RNA sequence: AGGGU
């Protein structure tokens, strides 16, 4: 929606994660949002599917101030994967495999 | 780094 009134926070916030890095901000064992949790002092709970875009919302609940400190945590760490982990292949860069070749031996 | 409660 084009809430252009969107700049006010309060006590409990929507954060929009990217649906490709939703398990990355909480870690695959729960363990990397805890620390958000516990960094920021708030009550992170992913909500069902708000689906209202190609993201997923997360509703960080608590005081204000730690919504937008626990919101920064994640959103860094969105920000950090953004050629953070250096991949030679697979993204900017096309390995020549061949024709097949190497299993298609026959 | 896919599910933490």
């Amino acid at each position: 929606g084009a809430m252009a009134y969107g700049s006010r926070i309060g006590g409990g916030i929507d954060v929009p994660v990217p649906r490709h890095s939703v398990g990355v901000v909480i870690g695959r064992s729960g363990e990397m949002i805890k620390k958000i949790q516990n960094d920021a002092g708030v009550r992170i709970q992913f909500k069902q599917d708000d689906g209202t875009g190609p993201e997923k919302i997360a509703h960080i609940m608590g005081p204000p101030d730690r919504c937008e400190h626990a919101a920064r945590i994640i959103n860094d760490l969105l920000q950090s994967l953004r050629s953070g982990p250096p991949g030679p292949p697979g993204g900017p860069g096309m390995p020549p495999g061949g024709r097949g070749r190497g299993r298609g031996q026959g």
